[PDB]
């Protein structure tokens, strides 16, 4: 029973914004590791001389990879919420990891002011891009900022788009959710679910979770908060050690087919690609066909044997999942590779939809993988 | 040559690239280049001070090294940094002024201690003295143009370095890089730099001039193995210089590219270009076809009909010293930067069985493509018509 009492019209994602020192490099590796080609630039090929901006896109995912180079006529800047000193200072706390989670709003000074007396302490207040375009930023959880932008048309002013005959589409489809690892969890939460009105979701390793979402309940944000004094410290808390402060752990893409993408991004992961995590035990797969073999037959269930695929469940539907390896220097920020089956509904006027969170987050594979790793070890 | 040389330049060990994200820049370059992760050295591997990543290509040894975020202090004797010379501040400075761009070329010398010695006694700049990384390795460094440093390294032989766990990907391929030719310096003015370096490394000089070009010198060693060009802008000389923009944009003298040989150049490069599209290494404008035209007039009589064709759909660039010739091509810059970038080569000719017997190639067989400049300017000129 979700309230529907977001403080503004929170369409859906519209890009994840990450900084590095190497745009071109990031974005590079991304492109074929990912298989979502090179969509738009904003660099000196474009005249701008302030900031070197590439998104990679996949239908709806857009990865947005903004570098700097300038002076004070470097206005030319298509990101107005920018900073060189920002940026290298970024960079050097983190390595690559993200700095913005951009959302799709009706309008950009409006969600920016419900906000501002909903508690949000401000980034970047509302700005007109110019021709329909508007951008704004408040702070969300950390350095990480949560930002505002309304409206082919083009992604951003400023932003050419980019051509390319290779076409490296490897099925990859949506966004799903931006999690995020904080030292105390009820305060930032209780200031987004404050500022921005998302509800919870309902749908130990060492982990206390929460997960925001709007109406739709397609713009997920869980976060995280750490459990001290377990003998192997949690994997949130050495995070926090490495990213140096709260900062956005993963990043769910949703895919229709993500075992025929498994095949593709494994296959790039020898040559530079994602290295993804050592699959689990093959009596963890045992499993799956005793829980999840009632909605998915043993070929589809073997073919995540192989790409190591994780299988959880809640009621309504199955969430296929897989995590890659921390894609940057530090172990902080991976990226999650999942696809939803169950949950569909003609509801909304007759135009079918998939009630969001369908399947959960895979928090059940902490129980059933830590006992096939155990069940494994045993047999050896 | 003078055979001058005060240590045993052996040949090019490595080069280092000093970056913010080592696995985004390696992984990136793993792809374009087709050189697999080969070593790493980071919190896996026990080094806490920095995240170091190997890429080889035969000899072709890039090393992509990353600082952590942490900060240990002076008293900090027990470190567990596999490169003794990396320092954190001087990566993350490194990586805000120049970005993505080389720190260090790697000579493989006799000895590193001699090889320092010998160096700072002619008037090098030391940047760390001499040490013993385990077993035989052994480590000195001494600047050249700039942040950048000649490291020598020294290994009479065991790993890449010590503390390397060497990485084994089952599937990785390979295009056909075979051996870093040269690394080319651009530097702030020529004759101090040039007489700098070849005052402490006892290279030599080596050897169609152009109008929308430069000035330049390359040093070589001995056998000719390692090659270090240099290069310097020259000034009133209307259109912006492609050597003074980048010391603008790179912030000082820094390494411009670096040539990459290879056996079948043109079968290594139709496998770069299939990458070119998903993240890799995006090549120049080909040339008007007026220049594989001229190509066949100067150098017909050296390349078959279907290699002058194979370089004119590759856009492969053709030059003719009087020894041999030279196929090469230029990426744009790898960087968000008009700044570093590569080149990839393959030089034909030029061997004979000296001493021994072996078949040995000269250095700089071919030369390093001068004829190019007048040569691609002419054919944009008629193509303008
Ligand atoms: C624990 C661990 C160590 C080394 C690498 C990987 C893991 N690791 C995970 O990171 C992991 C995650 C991150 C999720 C997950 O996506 C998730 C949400 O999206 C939000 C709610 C809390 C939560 O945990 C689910 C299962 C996971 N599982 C099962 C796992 O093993
Ligand atoms: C200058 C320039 C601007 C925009 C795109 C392309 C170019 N460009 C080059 O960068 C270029 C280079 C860099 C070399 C080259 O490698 C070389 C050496 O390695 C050592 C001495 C200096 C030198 O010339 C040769 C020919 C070149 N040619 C023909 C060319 O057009
Ligand atoms: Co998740
Ligand atoms: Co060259």
């Amino acid at each position: 029973a979700n309230p529907r009492s977001d403080r503004f019209q929170a369409l859906a994602f519209h890009h994840v914004e990450l900084w590095c020192a190497d745009a071109a490099s990031a974005a590079g590796r991304f492109a074929f590791a990912l298989g979502a080609p090179l969509a738009a630039r904003s660099d000196l090929s474009t005249g701008n001389s302030a900031h070197a901006s590439l998104l990679l896109r996949s239908a709806s995912v857009a990865f947005l990879f903004t570098a700097p180079y300038g002076a004070d006529a470097a206005t030319t800047a298509s990101i107005p919420s920018f900073s060189p000193g920002a940026a290298r200072r970024f960079a050097a706390d983190h390595g690559l990891a993200v700095h913005a989670v951009a959302l799709r709003v009706a309008d950009a000074a409006d969600a920016f002011r419900a906000s501002v007396a909903a508690g949000a302490r401000p980034a970047f207040q509302p700005a007109d891009l110019g021709g329909g375009f508007g951008l704004a930023e408040v702070e969300l959880y950390g350095d990480v900022v949560l930002r505002f932008v309304s409206h082919d048309a083009p992604f951003l002013p400023g932003f050419e788009g980019v051509s390319n005959p290779g076409a490296v589409d490897y099925g990859l489809r949506r966004f799903d959710h931006v999690v995020g690892n904080v030292p105390e969890l009820a305060p930032v939460a209780a200031y987004i679910s404050g500022f921005t009105g998302f509800h919870e979701f309902a749908e130990e390793s060492g982990l206390n979770s929460v997960v925001l979402a709007n109406n739709a309940e397609t713009v997920l944000l869980p976060l995280n908060e750490p459990v001290h004094g377990t003998k192997r410290r949690s994997q949130i808390q050495t995070y926090l050690d490495h990213h140096g402060g709260p900062g956005v752990q993963h990043i769910a893409l949703a895919s229709d087919d993500v075992l025929g993408t498994l095949r593709e991004m494994r296959a790039r992961s020898a040559m530079g690609g994602f290295e993804f995590l050592a699959p689990p035990p093959p009596n963890y797969y045992d499993g799956v066909r005793r829980r999840a073999g009632d909605v998915l037959s043993e070929e589809q269930i073997n073919e995540c044997q192989e790409l190591g695929v994780l299988v959880d469940r809640d009621d309504q539907g199955v969430l296929l999942q897989i995590f890659t390896k921390p894609v940057g220097d530090r172990p902080t920020f991976f990226l999650e590779m999942i696809q939803r089956i169950g949950c569909m509904e003609k509801d909304e006027s007759g135009q079918e939809y998939q009630k969001g969170g369908c399947g959960g987050f895979g928090k059940g594979n902490f129980s059933e993988l830590f006992k096939s790793i155990e069940e494994y070890e045993k047999s050896l």
